[PDB]
């Protein structure tokens, strides 16, 4: 009709600004001259809108899209009306089934680069060469939730990468902990059937804090260790932008002299690492159940591109069995402290999708999905996922034709003699669809191995034993790894994981159940086992108290790579501070806080009692981006008081909780001037305390000393203070 | 191996117990003597376990559901292990496309009778007599978010009753709420494509607090009542057992003479109206996402049934 | 590799050329330089095969397409064997449902124009300017059978075609008869189980000669007119090429004044009309079941395009209640002697599909895509195909978006706010998915309808009535059409209508069926009941004889455009004459012939009795194309057999029996010199006989007289004869 | 699983066993068995670990494969005896 505001604010900029500053948009609106080899190559695919007349699938333009056909204005609706019937049957038919597990995630488009050419290891192309940039699209999930789940659940991550490669499409389908809950496929429908919600009610949908989930814990020691770490802060990261990301699985790099090294890989995420904490997680799921997805699109939007460094751990073939665990079993980590792990190159996520559901939801990621120059190993879950992504692909986009979908298309060519199939795209001239043919030259035909743009070949692995289905006796230890997990935590992650099982063996109804995973944790550690049975108000017996700690792995009694915080690597560039205003902000406080983020890349939001804008000191107009519950402290990373008139808002029940919920979730909290009146409500010493910043106003050092609490992410040592506070 | 405690409290008694009591089941075992014409036609279908061989879908026995046929128990996998690939196989094609709309829903079995016969007004069957009993199901829901989104969202509520008549199944498929947001169903893909997750991002999930919604409410005033009832109370009850029910449209009657009559029809909680306040309904989707979930399974299994006049 | 000849003979020449001549190949290989704007539109989609690497669908080049992957060459296949696995799961999922009617099917590409324009009678885009070239598919079938079934069946034929135009696509979906068998389409699913193979053991496939047909035709008397063209040989065409072509419903022409026409589309075959004969047809189902698809082909092939002249019946407004049949009944015909039919245009099909499944299976016709200039009426049965084919298609075609795949995308622009489904292959851009909106400006925007470039607005008819199931009264009349089609046959074509009912009811095994079809014949034609009864064994009673003849049709006693023959209209052009060749051919002879049939555009196939060559009398080497066994006379429209060395094939059974065949089945021979001493096995007069050609040598006259008889296509005259042949 | 629309086509009637079939298996397009279980997985300790696995035996035990001698590398070759 011409419904849009006259002066065009109905219209994000398409140049990068911060989270909450416009309307997000599509991701080729928004950063037009973002490009990459793939994203280019969707151009043919996709659709714009401004300026064309409304019409049918058929072409057919519209008149009248408000109503349907009628005999008489108050009359029946006729079966003649073909645009009604369209319109009404594209909507019947919108949904397709959610991915099995992973069903909720969050996508972007990217680029790969390598560091250095690794021919000497792999003869993998897209590796070959520095100056070869492969584009990449991530996406990262959780494992129970259905697709309208919530992200800031307690879970393992899932994070896929699908490489467009010049010699075929690569998918490194990882997890955001380096060992999985099980040993072998056999049995993934028992592990998942056990951690989703249970099958009478459907319930509980995105937590495993459940009955049968624990009861399976409880039977299969084997998941033990990844148990550990999705109760530690390792199942609640910050963002997807401050999570580790590994492979698990032992894989083979093949080189062009036909020599295999074992690897397994792994992605190091350049902002840090970082989760929230239990209470916070939670009670963002229901504030903010979107909470990771608005997170990487705004960041994304911002100019703050998630990067990852990929990593290799290297084992030469003649090492296999130098470990005290078998490099196949996926329930087991290889310690950086034996197998350090080796720089490969650098992943930029730098623009968003177009449209959710054709991008993200309709990608396909396969593990199986390899390229000259990798190889697989015997470990038996990976064995077992090399069937089943192809198969639930066929049902999931309707058929075998799921590659022709655009995101999921090779960059580079692809030939063969496979044809017809639900949603067949391409019309195949080819006079023969066999092979081999006289009638077409036998083309396309097959390439030999070689070292660059070779056939695929897989290496020459001895196979020796008899037919069996039997557990290799070499995967048969279960609590070494979880020790060697749990003595490298810091105390404060030690405290975190022993309340994340005692948080969730509480909701489990059957008492026997939380009782067997008591006793298991005490063939672990029997300070955990002691500490969380204490909280479930269980004694644990003498025959408990004594059982013999597992062994040290290869020596090891510690490794600082497996947490979180015990090596500071804090990054500050994207994080974003909750400003608390009143209706006479010290212009001066705001100018001096503001411009100290911005040289960080500290993103502020300025916060109120009501919508709409207030008036500074000097006359200056604040824009207001939400209210105190509007935007709760859960979605902020610390929070600055400036003065002005306190009085405006001391007594705003919202406002004291902002700082009430901040406090006990361990963020950092700066008051400036008569601000330092809110102090009671935390109960601050009127000498202070660390993590409290504190000055006349926002002048010196005191933004300084803001951001060195920032850059170490939470202020662990007010624990024991938080222990008590009604918030 | 794995098996039960001893004592016997893996299994809940089969009797009315009291939220928390007991660990919740199917409703077969938790009620065995809870019958209706339609869950003893069930039957047929339903499936035990106890004291049975674990079978392939062909009815082989496994011997080893713990392990992979490989070559070696270090090796690979075998394209023979025919156990595994139909486990797997039926794993990896478990899902089927949400509703459209309403996916989030909450259901159970019951029964309805009316109070005297209301021929005069209709000739339909399952409202003919007081003492003829009519099976029906039920499923309450909730319209924008997905399947697994959060129950006590603001949002209109479905109120779905499946009624299976001597003469035929009649399914009154109504919502929380007397009137709906448009007046005409061509402009129903327009209306849901507002309120559902935006397109390029897909968020938010199971709220109407977002551009899209808004701007279409704002240029389509016919949904301003309907939204005045999204805002009040009604939009976050605090059971499936606390909110009324209506059909929305007018539909007829029609007796054994021929004459019709237009009605409305509605559904009356004899438990009363209740609803939440604002902040405990969005807290609660965060602290039990399936809050209208459980709280209408421990009520059946407690006896106190959701009874609607 | 290298197995293609060195010679290059397993190419086909991009070039026309004759049946036979060359291998047949995919259509743009055949004619690349035919083009369209939609066959242009495809070239994103095709894909070529020529000097690339044989690879998996996601690029990775295969180096070994000859085995599985295993533990020792003698050992158990492994399931990491991805190669395997992708091509195997393609190859499992290439099926989709078949059609439920018209499963079995032929088409081909081409082109469309007006012939001038006819703006003062309808707005439709593609018909207002001579020089507005519309691309089309057209597809050919029968009803019953399913797509393996066989083309020469006895059936009613479906004649679809799809205009890609510049304001939407419009489907034609019509049939080679101008009614259909009911009148609501409420009833079709009983009419299609009546005709398809009978449930309990799906048989018969393609044919209607069975019980459950016989039983609702006889307790439906509206089926009686289309039965009457089944059975006459209207049900059993020559070629698509010779057969006409209706929409059968009366539909709306509309104005750019908004004055509505009503009108009844034709497709008249400018090759002419031109009809098998019962026991050629059906030997052919067995000899050649891709008789019609190879036909439509090779003409495409050879430069002998299918085109045929656009018609409109066109009625006044006014006029709808002058008739004494309803317009609205779509088992009444509108005889051209009342309504003249208007040549409107001229379809030409000039290029065959690359791939049949891509192109062909997955084409989705539908006769509710009509274009702003046409309008639907309140005919019953049309009524109800609106719903029809847009539901059968979601599930046919595997969603919503069907009109993505390439065969169905129009060429126009299509934009609006439907969204998802699977296999989604645009890719919105818009930032709204709903209208209206303010956030893209309420783009794509509703379109007022106008005279050119307008939204869709329906007809304003007025409408008045109770909700009501019940059949106008003005449609029950049911053997009036079909006395009037019976009476405008010539006697043979007659003859072979009695012929078709006595064979079809003679495989009813419930006699009272047969019985109750005569009985409703009676109501028709007394003497065409009589001669049915007769072949039947049955007695007319006394009320049967004594039955009133309904009365003629607006006082028409016939019309000869209903007939196949009674009006000339042959068309040589395309038409195949088999040669039997001998051991020493009279060269002179050969020359002649062909000399004469290619200056009318007629093929040739050379016969013996063994493939490889024979040596005329000169030294010329002819090439023989097929055995006398291996191309019956069925695949041919006339026999020539030169002279020479009569006696290598005067004793060879299948020589005689060629000529046995086609005599019987009423096809001209021609017999020069000695080949006159095969006169004897037809049992021809000494002074000879009209549709046997005979002379000394194959001259110029000889020539003439037998193209003279190839252009009236059959013998009629012999039929009396055929009876006393064994053959 | 295309043909016959989903992983459940065992339980269209022609195709479905005469004996007993139990095991963890659920949902699927077109599911008709209606499990009761209390547990969808293995191993349970809520439904005592039913329906349970059964040992190779002379009768009515569950299935074990022969334990064939595999040996050799992972090729893609055909044996030269099959030539
Ligand atoms: C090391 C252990 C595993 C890891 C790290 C892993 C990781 C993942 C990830 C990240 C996804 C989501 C990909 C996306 O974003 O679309 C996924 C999906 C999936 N996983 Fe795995 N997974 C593991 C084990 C397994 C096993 C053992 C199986 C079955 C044998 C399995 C079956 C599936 C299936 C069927 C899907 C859905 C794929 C689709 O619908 O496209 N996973 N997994
Ligand atoms: C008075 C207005 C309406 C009411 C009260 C209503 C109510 C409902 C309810 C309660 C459900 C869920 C039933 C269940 O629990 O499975 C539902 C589903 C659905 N509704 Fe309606 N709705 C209304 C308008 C519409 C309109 C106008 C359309 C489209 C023209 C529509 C299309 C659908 C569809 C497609 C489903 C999914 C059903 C399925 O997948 O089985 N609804 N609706
Ligand atoms: C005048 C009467 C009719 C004519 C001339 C006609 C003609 C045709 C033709 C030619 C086709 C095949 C199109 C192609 O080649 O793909 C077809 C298919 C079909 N017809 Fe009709 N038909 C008639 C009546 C009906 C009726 C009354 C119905 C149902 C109410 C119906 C349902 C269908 C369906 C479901 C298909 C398959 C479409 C697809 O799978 O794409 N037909 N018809």
């Amino acid at each position: 009709d011409s419904l849009a505001p006259e002066d065009g604010s109905h219209r994000p900029a398409a140049e990068p600004t911060p989270p909450g500053a416009q309307p997000t948009a599509p991701g080729s609106l928004k950063a037009p001259d973002t490009r990459n080899e793939k994203l280019n190559s969707l151009e043919d695919v996709r659709k714009g809108s401004e300026n064309y007349a409304l019409t049918t699938n058929q072409g057919v333009r519209i008149a009248d899209d408000q109503n349907s056909l009628r005999a008489g204005s108050r009359g029946p609706t006729l079966l003649e009306d073909f645009i009604l019937r369209e319109k009404i049957t594209h909507f019947d038919h919108e949904r397709i089934p959610e991915r099995i597990v992973h069903a909720r995630g969050s996508a972007a488009h990217g680029y790969f680069q390598p560091y250095k050419s690794l021919s000497d290891i792999t003869k993998a192309d897209f590796l070959s060469d520095p100056n070869k940039i492969t584009p990449v699209f991530v996406r990262f999930s959780t494992v129970q939730g259905g697709a309208g789940s919530a992200d800031t659940v307690r879970q393992i991550r899932g994070f896929a990468t699908k490489f467009y490669t010049e010699e075929g499409i690569f998918d490194l389908v990882g997890n955001n902990t380096p060992i999985f809950f099980i040993q072998d496929a056999h049995k993934f429908p028992d592990f998942v059937h056990a951690v989703k919600p249970e099958p009478h009610w459907a319930i509980p949908q995105g937590q495993s804090a459940h009955d049968t989930f624990w009861d399976y814990v409880s039977l299969q020691p084997e998941t033990l260790h990844n148990v550990m770490w999705a109760m530690s802060d390792r199942g609640i990261p910050r963002s997807y932008r401050t999570m580790e990301g590994f492979g698990i699985h032992t894989f083979r790099l093949i080189n062009a002299e036909g020599k295999a090294t074992f690897v397994r890989f792994h992605w190091k995420p350049l902002a840090g690492k970082a989760s929230l904490v239990w209470d916070e997680a939670q009670k963002l799921t229901g504030r903010d159940p979107d909470f990771h997805r608005r997170e990487l699109w705004e960041a994304i939007e911002a100019g703050d591109f998630p990067e990852y460094e990929l990593g290799f751990q290297l084992i030469p073939e003649e090492d296999e069995f130098k470990f005290d665990f078998d490099l196949l079993d996926p329930t087991k980590l290889i310690p950086e402290e034996l197998v350090p792990v080796q720089r490969v190159g650098k992943m930029v996520l730098n623009r968003n999708p177009d449209n959710f559901f054709a991008e993200n939801e309709q990608a396909a990621f396969h593990p199986g999905h390899i390229v000259p120059g990798l190889d697989f190993t015997n470990d038996p879950l990976l064995q077992g996922r090399l069937f089943s992504y192809t198969d639930t692909q066929i049902s999931r986009l309707g058929g075998p034709n799921f590659h022709e979908i655009p995101i999921n298309r090779p960059t580079c060519p692809y030939h063969n003699f496979q044809r017809d199939g639900m949603h067949r795209m391409g019309i195949d001239t080819n006079p023969a669809n066999y092979e081999p043919n006289s009638i077409n030259d036998n083309w396309p035909r097959e390439t030999p191995p070689g070292p660059k743009r070779g056939g695929f070949e897989s290496y020459q692995e001895r196979v020796e034993g008899n037919k069996v289905r039997e557990r290799s006796p070499s995967f048969g230890e279960y609590y070494s790894h979880p020790r060697l997990f749990w003595l490298s935590q810091t105390p404060f992650e030690q405290r975190h994981i022993v309340d994340g099982f005692s948080f969730e063996l509480s909701k489990v109804v059957r008492p026997y159940i939380r009782e067997r995973v008591v006793d298991q944790l005490a063939h672990i550690d029997l300070t955990l086992a002691q500490a969380v049975a204490k909280n479930l108000g269980i004694e644990l017996t003498d025959d408990q108290l004594n059982i013999t700690p597992p062994p040290d792995v290869n020596g090891l009694k510690k490794d600082p790579s497996l947490s979180l915080y015990a090596i500071p690597d804090g990054d500050v560039k994207g994080r974003v501070v909750a400003i608390l205003l009143n209706d006479e902000v010290r212009s001066a406080d705001l100018l001096a806080i503001l411009k100290a983020l911005k040289a960080k890349g500290v993103h502020a939001k300025l916060l109120y009692s009501r919508m709409g804008e207030v008036t500074a000191d000097d006359g200056t107009v604040l824009p207001i981006a939400a209210t105190f519950a509007g935007a709760p402290s859960l979605t902020v990373d610390a929070v600055i008081v400036p003065c002005g008139n306190i009085a405006d808002i001391a007594d705003n029940g919202d406002a004291n909780y902002y700082l009430m919920e901040a406090y006990k979730h361990l963020k950092p909290i700066a008051l400036a001037g008569d601000a330092r009146k809110f102090k009671a409500t935390i109960k601050i010493a009127d000498q202070g305390e660390e993590g409290i910043v504190e000055a006349d106003s926002a002048d010196g050092s005191f933004m300084d000393e803001l951001l060195t609490l920032m850059a170490a992410h939470r202020v662990w040592s007010r624990i024991p203070k938080i222990d008590k506070i009604p918030a």
